[PDB]
Parts: structure tokens; sequence; C-alpha cells
């Protein structure tokens, strides 16, 4: 593998976790925590104060970050401020496990144009992970302009028919565009964790 | 008032339609009957010899199609080839209602540069119908690129959890603050009703 | 355009917003901030002195609103007072815009008369904008008694089967009346914004 | 009781039709089928030589229609003309279940004068049965209208998000404050059968 | 009509109410009040000194309760307490109404014999309502015991396949007996105003 | 193991059912072939001469039926006729994976006086299949009279909202806590197999 | 019978609850309480001394639990921690019955050798029920493991796309391995009863 | 780029394909042509002499078809035999763009020894596609014990609340924790457009 160690947060509790963290005391491969509120990081600082914590992304990282394995990037694409924390997830994700990440955010079609001034950097990618609630089209949108694997990401931010993010996984699923690939709601670290196996074949 | 008159064909048969036709052949020139299939209009066509049917739209009318009687026009923008029958009954409609028509088919957002090719041609309509099926992107893209009114129709074509054109319904819904608003599945005609409205909001007396 | 500067209030903090409207210092134009709940506007106006705030619309204006910009008017026709809310928004939007507004409220069909009470309104309306929720049967009646373009919003007030306003949505989409056109559920702002272009024509 | 006999015919064939019918002709007096297809029928009629079939109501009897039972009416109120299939359903069995019906058909609110021109005839009913799909506003509309009960039938007929009747049914149901009350969809049947039993709730023993 | 006059108390304040109730100060008429929370009913109390409130109905009365208009009797039926709430508020609403009512509760067929313990009950009806949520299969065994109108009330207490009353609403419009005629869920109320009526033919 | 081979019929062509008949005809003695159209064992009947086509049941079994593992029986309990095939699904599987079986149809809770009439025999089963379409109330009402294990199967007969069965399901899985147990609309065949299990949980060595 | 007396705890008092379970003051039978909240046991505790309340599972037993009544064990099946609460209704239901159990946890199949792991436990009991959520596949993959029946249980433990256990529901329906039956969401104590009845015959 | 040109063929005609085709043979070497029914091929048949039909994908190709651009391959895993289909689309598709293709078939979960048996092929993929319908466990199954990427597609056949794939595909979506990632509905060609892209991420210049 050499992938990073994860644990899932959101069932554990923060004297579980760092039972299950120095548990790993002998690794010298870092440990990634998704899905963690700020009050359980309050909790677990005093234990771990070589811990990072990463707000937006809810993930705390413990360990020496080694270089990236691999010299392309995944570049994570998100429609609207509103997408920021699970894009987050995906991006923390993906560097921890080894992965340069390149981070084009707010670029939804109401503005297209934020999409091209940004374009080169989406085109350059190994792998793109587009994410979106409201402007779900973005990923047909993203994947008609670029030749390389996307991974969408539908989100649960929204308002009424948004049917919080199920109007955005169908419109992923049903992409114009070839070559999209879904992962479900908010789920950032799936993505990532597809996303960086593409980044490193 | 000043509109056609309006047939809906799809619960009727070619016995009943006639029937309609020629009751309403007294006056009001133009007749649209919409949702006419190639089969009813075939039964249809030697009692009525004057219907013309435009197979793709399955829209008939009877009598002939007026001037425009607004200068601009309606712009119906289209994702892809299969969009092309709720199309093809959005602009029947609209220039039977007395509008000029620019079809812009087939510039959907897997080649989006076709889009940009002819955003001189949509930008100076009036009105903007978009129609799209699938994803329903389309929408949105154009939402966001002109100023003014656009009506999205989303079409059933699709495969799989397209779920008949919900998919596309919901997501041209989610574009509406863009300026954007909808009408239900597969519904040409009721877009081209609304846009010919918008569209057409004098003749000089004194002439030579 | 001339379209004044529209602040979508729902995700953003007082002081980001506070960062946005005194950054458009340079403008002749008013600037409507839509969904501020009224624990935000009381942050706000120590900055903003000058703002105003509309409870039930949940919209906040800053700036010398000038004349309407057309003489013909919109229709804001309501169904019951539990339409309030978003029908306010769709009214101080369009206002905001520069359009006059006549407000038509509480003439859902359980009382028909007071539809007809008011009728001559909505006939010499340029664009009838429709709320309901309940009772969106009233886009179809309203739509089958006038000529002009008719812009429904569905609700989220409601019972058990207004399955949060997705009744109300697929019954405004059916009318068996033509000339009705769909946004998405409680976007008062959408409708405006559409009936203002259009009444501007 | 005092009730007809009724076969649900969708399920069953000709030959299983024929069976019932000519076990339950023993007694009984009138026989009620529903949903029995025109093809079906024209395979039973020479097997059942006395027996009636209401084309478009999709109805089958035999033995004779009773005379009303109660002096009161059941009005059958209609949006649209393809409405008619469930709306002969209720009135079918209606008059087969001894009550008189008056017909309002084709009073959809897309012209809702023509509800207004007939509301003296839907007020004097004893009970209204209300048929409607789309949106199916005319039930909202006759129950703010009316003080008799009202029953109402979503229909199937639409396109698009029209779900086959669901927008119809939950439109419909959202009304029920207003006196109305619902059944499933297109089941004129069950509607009548309802109508039929408030309708009905002597004649003098010595006469010359 | 002779109907009494009916508030609906779910967007109203109590201040408000009190403004509705006493303007109708000129009624020989009952008033009721659906929907009404206790906390609610805790305002109203010193203004309305001569009113009646009634906790599962959460309906209020203010007036003089005259005689029943007729002689026979709605039965009011239900599967299970959770379903008590909105059976009093159809019970409530009948009696306001002028009719009579046999309250006929937990019959539920998991234990069938108390609904035959009670059927001569059910049977001597003008009207029944049926009233279920989880056993929604209530409304088809009585509806195939009785010859009178049966009224069927879907509520929203259930468990996860109740779809908040859902399931029981799909459960009573497809019941195998005839005669059986639907209301939308949890509206007690609606169910007493049209029994009523068929009541008092 | 001591089960039957079983083929699922309604993907395969008879072509294809033919060549597995005859690769699994070297042992296994009896072969249950379900969802299999009677067009399908048209085309299949000369090829497989010992088959036995069971119509309603749209099973197809070859070989011979096993007598009975178990003494006691498992119940097949019915709403409606229209409930037949896949009662006669479940029923055909049961007898043919080893069971006794006693068939109570058309006792559905329109007129509940015909299931006490039986419910000697339910009570008596050692597993009952309870079969249902429409409210499915059919499976609440026995779960709650009989104390052995009930094994619920709903069926996508109906009309409007019936959505295909669903109602029936969500119905019956409300009513566990009677000790009821649920199987996928028309699944027949599955409610069997589970009964068959639940049925099954010696023969003295020295006789004369 | 001889099935112990089953008190549903959700919709009652615990003053209402001691006045059932005295009033089987005459049983040598056991008493399950469950869905009871354990700040409804810390009320019930002082009437009740000799019950016991069970966390996990959130039910109470009062009375002596006389020996198993039959032989062969129930085993009882989970995914992941997240279905812990609802599996254990299931097990602390089946023993209350009368039923010996086997607990077989944390089997989900993206540690699928885990479930090898434990397969001998579950090849040898007379009845198996399976629990999931999230990994609502487990019930195929057991059913296609085991001679045995197999009641499955969906809970409504997960993320966007588990719509509150409907997907394993209708994935434990859709089940490919014949002999799999399904019981209603969270329903663990249904899965008991019949898994009960299953075991003693 | 270096893809095929590609033609979803499901909305158009025989006629109209042939147009397509003949217009895109000027160049680009191989044309895929997907959702192609066998009727529809039938009819093209004699227009374009060099086209293969490959039946059971519902897939035609004109030009031959390349060699291999990258040493791996891609694992195609399947379920059950009537995963076939969308299958051999998904294989075709991967073939055509220049893939090496291992077929994995029928190892779903009813008989999981089946999968082990083959579990060295499927590890040794760069990319595996898995394809179920039903329950879609074997996505799950399959993704916990690789650690390639895999992408899962769902397929509609099933029965009763199989709800046409939305079972499958919802199943499947709740297991990308394990690096599994989804397309829609029976989208084989979707699928292998995408393992396409991930398997090919040169030729020495100075040989004799
Ligand atoms: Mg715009
Ligand atoms: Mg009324
Ligand atoms: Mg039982
Ligand atoms: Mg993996
Ligand atoms: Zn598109
Ligand atoms: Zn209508
Ligand atoms: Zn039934
Ligand atoms: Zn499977």
């Amino acid at each position: 593998n050499g992938f990073p160690e994860v644990i899932y947060g959101a069932g554990k509790t923060a004297t579980q976790i760092v039972g299950i963290v120095q548990a790993l005391s002998q690794q010298t491969l870092p440990i990634l925590t998704t899905r963690l509120s700020a009050e359980k990081f309050a909790a677990l600082q005093p234990a771990l104060p070589t811990a990072v914590y990463h707000a937006t992304a809810q993930c705390m990282t413990v360990g020496e970050q080694p270089a990236p394995k691999t010299p392309g990037y995944i570049a994570v694409v998100t429609a609207g401020t509103s997408d920021q924390p699970v894009a987050e997830e995906a991006a923390v994700t993906a560097e921890t496990f080894g992965n340069r990440v390149e981070r084009v955010y707010d670029v939804g079609v109401a503005g297209i144009h934020r999409l091209f001034a940004k374009l080169d950097v989406i085109r350059g990618a190994r792998v793109v992970i587009v994410i979106a609630g409201m402007e779900g089209a973005l990923a047909s949108v993203v994947g008609g302009l670029v030749d390389k694997p996307v991974i969408a990401v539908p989100t649960s931010v929204g308002y009424g028919t948004s049917f919080q993010g199920m109007t955005a996984l169908l419109t992923m699923l049903n992409s114009c565009a070839s070559g999209i690939t879904v992962v479900n709601i908010d789920n950032g670290f799936g993505a990532a964790y597809s996303a960086s196996m593409v980044n490193q074949m």
C-alpha cells in the first residue's frame, strides 16, 4: 500500500481515538482522522500535541508528512463557497496520501469566466475532483473541457430542490460529457482515496 | 387576445381532431395541433387537405404562418441532436404565434466551444428557450452568460437514472437566480407560449 | 445591466458582508442583500446606519433607491399568510431592481371571491408572480384568467403531503393553464429577477 | 345491503368473467363489471347476449339500470375532455347503484368561466365527484364554492412530471379542510361507490 | 351553513387570535380553534376565561355548545395510542360541529379481537373516521366490515418505513375494501368537517 | 444440502435454458425453473419431453416431485384471485423442495369472514406464506392471529398509486413485531425457499 | 406461547410503565421493555430495583431469566459499530425470549477476512440475523455462505445516500442470495421475535 | 487526443447513423457505435460492409481493433450472466480504445467461492470494472479486496423493488471509501471510457 492509516472519527470518542492513534506508535507513516469535530479536537490536543487539525476539512493528521510520492497533481475544483468543507476533506486526504494538490475554488458556471481563468491548472492535473451542490452542472462542463479522469462529488449544501445532495448526485451520474465517475454525497475522502490511486499509477 | 387556437392531440383520435378543426375552421386563422403522431396525421391527412404536418415537431398547422409581429427574435438553443423534437415543438409554436425564431441546435456542454461560437446570436434574442436532457447543464451555462429572460425545457431523453427528465428538470431549477425560469418535461409548447408573450411586449397610420 | 449589486447573505458572516458592501462604496446603484437573518442585521446596523432591513423578506438594502425604471408594474400574488416571507423577498427584490410592485396577498382559492375582488389589479400587471404552498392550485387559476407572463413560486410552508414545497412545485409545473413558468422552491429572489427583466423590455 | 354485484375485470380474462357472470346471474339483479377493455367485451359479447358495454367508461352491465332510489342527484364534474373515461366509470357505477347523476364535464380552470356557468347545477347536488388530472386545481376551486361533500378523483392523464396522477392526487389532498375527500388515481368506481352511500342517507304504504 | 367559525391557530399569534375571537362577539354560534399549542392557550386564558382547551386535540372552543344537530353519530376509530392526538382533533371538531361522537380507540389489528369487541358501535355510526399510522391496514379491515361511509386519516407517528404518514396514506388510498375515502396526513379536522356534512344530510 | 437446482428463466431464452437443463440433467433429481413464460415453454417443450409446465405459476419442473420430507405443512394464504400467480410460484417451489402445502386462497380482508372460516388450517401450518397486493392488510391480520413464523409477499397487482407493489410491501414491513418477515415484490420463490428451510428443521433403521 | 410479556416503551411514561410491569406481578415469566431511554430507566429504577437495563439495546428486563428453551443458537451478525444499538436490541430480545445467542460483530465486507474468521460460528446457528446500514451488501454475502434462515435488519445509521436505512432495506430485499427475509428498519426486536420462533420449532 | 469516434445510436435511426459513419469515415480509424439494436444493424448492414456488430454488447465498430497501447489490462468483473450485455459494452469499448481486457464473468456473491477462484486475475489488473444488479454487493466485496481503482456499474436487471438499477447504484455508492467510484445505470461505455484513461497513464526510437 504505503497508504497512511485512516481513522473514521464520526462514531468514535476522543478517548477511543487517542487509543487507536497511539496504538500506531510504530509507524514512520502518517495517520489521517476524518470527520472530526472541532470540539473533539479540543479534547485530543493535550494528548497529541504534535497533531494538526484542519478546521474546514474536519481532518486531523498526526505524523511527519514526507514528500509527495509522485510529481503530477490532483486538481480539486469547487462550484461555490458552500462546497469548501467537503472539498477541503478531499484536498487534505489527497495531500496526506502523498499527492500534490492544486485547489481551484469558486468557479461555478454562473460566472464561467472564473472557470476559464483557471483552466490551464485543471488541464494539467493527472486527476480532477469536481465538487458541487447547487451548480452540479459544473462536473459536466469540466468533464467536457479536460482529457483526464474526473471524479465528481455531490455535496448536501443547498436549497429545497437540492434534496440534500440528491439532485447533485443524479446530475453528475447523468453528465453528457464522458469520463466522469461519481462518489456518494459529501464523500470527499472517498474521492481523494481513488484520485490518489489513479494519480500514483 | 390575438393567439392562435391550440389543440392538444396526444389524448385525442384522428376522427376527434377532424371534428375540432372543422368546428374551429369557421374563423381564428392559424390552428396549432401539438403531439400529433405521424400515424394520426396520415389518417387525418385526406380529410384536412390544407394541413401541414411538421414531422419532427409532431405538430400540425392549418392556416398560413403569420409574418412576425415584433422585430426581435426568440433563440431556441439545444444541447444535443435528440433534443430536436421538443425544440421543434417550441420553434414551430413560436413561429405560429407570430415570432421570428433563430435555431441554435446542438451546442451542449460536451463541446462547449460550439456554444461560444454562436453566443452572438443568443445574446441578440429577446427571449431564449434552452432545451436539454441528461444533466441539463446547458441552461445554467446559458443563464449565466445572457441578460435576457431564459426559459429552460428539460427533455425526457436519457438512460438509467435519467428518470425521464427529472435530473434535467431539477438541475435547471437550481439555476433560477441566474435569470432562468422552467417548464415541465418535454413542454416545448409551454415554453414557446411564454417566450411569445415576453417577446411581444406599431404600424404608422399615414403612408402613401 | 443597470442591475443593482446582489449579495447572497446565507453563507456569509456579518463582517464578511460589510466587507463586500463597503467595497462597493463607488456606486450610485443600490445593493440588495437577500436571506439575511434579523440577528445578522442586528450585527450590521452600526456599520451601515443608512441601510434598510425588511423583516418578512430578510432583505437588506443599502443606497438611494431611484425612481422606477419603467411604468408598468409586477403583481405579486399569494395564496395565504404562510406565503408572505417569500413573497416579500420577491417584492423587495423587484422594487430594488427598479420595478413598481402591486402586492395582492391572501387570495387562495378556498375563498376565490378574494381573488376576483382584486382581479383588475392582476390583469393590469405586465408580469404576475404567483406564490403558493398548500394552495399551489392558485397558479393555474391565476394563469387561466390573465394574458401576461406568470412566474410561479412554490414555497416550503405546509403539512405532511406538502413534501416541503415539492407538491407545490409539481403542481405549478403541471398547470393546465398555459403561460406559467416556474422557479425553484422558496426562490422569490429568482422570480423577481426574471420578472424584472420581462417587465423592463 | 341492496348493492349490485361488482366484478373487477382488469386482471381477468373474457372466459373467466363469463364464468363469474353466469354464476352470479342466478339472482342479485344488476351486475357491474369495471375496467373491461373493448377487446375483452368483443370476445364476451356473444356469450352474454344481454350485456351492455359502456365503451368510454370501459364498464359492462347486465340487468337493467334501476330507477333512482333517492330524489337528489350526484354531480360528476370534470376538468377536461380526457377526464371523461374515469368520469364515465364514476357516472355509470353511480347510475347502476341507483343514483341520478348530473354530468358537468369539461369545466377545468383554464376557462373557469365555464365552471361558474354550471355552478347552479353543482351546488344542487347532494354529493359532488370532481375529476381532474395535471394540477388537479379543479377540486380545490369546487371544494371552496360548495357546502356539500366533495369526493375528488385524480386521473393519470398528463405528461412529464405528471407522474401518472401523483401531482393531481397530492394537490387534491392538500385541500381537504375545504370539505374534500380523495380516492386513488383513476378510481372513478371507488368515488361513485362512496358518493352513492352519501347520496342514499320511503314509499307510502296506502295508495289507490 | 350553521357551521361554527374555525380559526387555524398554527400561523397566528395568541394576540392575533384573541383579535379574531372577540371580533366574533356577535354569534350565538361556537368558535373552534385548531392546532393550538398548550403554551399558546396559556397566553389566551386570561382574555378568554370562558374558553375550553383540549390538550390531546390542541383545540380550543369558545362559546355555548348547543345540543347535537342530528341523532346519528360519527364513530372515530384508532389503531393505537400514537394516533390519539389527531383522532382527538377529529372528535372535538365533529362535536363542535354539532355531531354526536363515539370514540373507539386502540383496536389495531395486531389484537383484532378488540376491533370485534366494539364492532356493533362502529356498525351503528352514520360515518366512520378511521385513523392509523403504523397499522394503516386498519382502514381496509374496518371498510370491509361496515356498510357506511369511511373516511381514513393517515397520521405521521411511526418508524423508519412509515415515511412520516406517507405509507399510511398510500395504504388507505389502496384499500381493497370499497367505500373508503382519504384525507391528507394528520388532517383530523378535515375528516370531521366532511364527516359532519355526511352525517347531517 | 438436499435442495433442487434452480434456473431463473426471466432473463434467459428458450435455447439458453435447454442448455442449462441438459447440462444439469446428469444428476440432482428435480430442476425448478421460475418465471418461464407460456411462450418460452411452448418453444422448449419438444426439446425437453419430461418437463411439466405449471402455467399459472409460470414454473417448469423436470424430474418427479418428492414425497414431503417433514410431516408439517406450509400454508400459502392469499388475499385475492389475482394473487394466484405468485401464490402458485410459492406453492410449486415449496412442493418441489419437499414440503406439503395447504392452499388458502382468496381470503382477503374485504370479506374477512372467509379468513376466519379457514383459520383452523392456517394455525396448523408450521410456516405461513401470506400473499397480498393493494393495501396488503392481509399480512397484518394473519400475523396477529397466528404464533407460527409468517413470511409476507407483496404482489405488484393494483392500480394508480399501487406503485407496483410498494404500498403492499411497506404496509407488510410495518407489521413485523407481529412475527412477520418480508420478501421482495412478487418474490413467491424467495418466500417458499425460506419457508422450506423453516418447515424442515428421521426414518427408523430397523424395519421388517 | 411461553412468550415473555413485551412492553413497547417508546410512547409510554415511566409511571405508566411501572403500572404495566407491576400489574404483571403474577408471572413466573420475564418481562421485556424495548426502546427505553436511559433517562427513563433512571426514573424506573427505585420502583423496580430487580430490573436490568441494557444501555446499547435500550431494553429493560424484569424477572428471573430461566434457562434457554432450546439448545441451538441464534447468530446476530453486524456490519459495523454504528449497527451495535439495534443489533443489541435483537440479542437482548432473543435472549429474553429463551434463545441462546452468539454475537458476531464488525464483520462488514470492507474487511471480509473478519467475516471468514467467524464463519464457523455463523454456520452453526439455527438462525442468522444480519444487521447492516452502510454495508447492507453483508446480508447477501452472509446469505450466500449459509444454509439456514437469514433475517436481515436494515438500520438508519448512515450518510447521505443511506436515505436513513431505505437503501439498506432495498438492498436486503434485492439480495441475489436466496433465503433472506427482511424486517422494517431498526426493528431488531421484530427480527428476534421471528428468529426465536424459527429457532424453537 | 487519440480516442476513437463515438456514436450513441439509441436515439438515432439506421439511415441517420449511415450518415454519421460515412461522414466520419474520412479519417479517425476506429468508430464505436453504442446501443445499436440487432434490428438497426440488420438495416445498416448492407450499407456499411466492413462494420462488425457485437450482438450481445449491442455495439458496432468499423475499422480494425487496435493493438493494446499499454501493457496492463482492465478486468471486467461480473456478478451474473444477465450482467453480460453491459459487461460486453464495457469490454468492447475498452478494447476499441486500445486496452487489453480480461473478462471475469459470473462471480456474484451467491457463490463467492467463484470470485476467490479468480482473485489472482483481478488483483493483477490496472483498473477493475465491476458490473452487478440486484443488491450490487459484488462491488463492495471487490472494492475491499483490491488496491487498484475500481469503477462500479449498476445494471437495471432485477425484479420488483429493483427499481431498474437504483438499489444496485445506491448500494455501490455506499462503498466508495473502499476505493470504488460509480457510473450511471447500465453505463458500461462510460465505465470503460474512464478505465481506459486510468489504464493509459513508449517505443524505443533506435531499432534494427
Ligand atoms: Mg440571465
Ligand atoms: Mg366544501
Ligand atoms: Mg405472529
Ligand atoms: Mg480498493
Ligand atoms: Zn449536457
Ligand atoms: Zn386543471
Ligand atoms: Zn386486502
Ligand atoms: Zn449479487
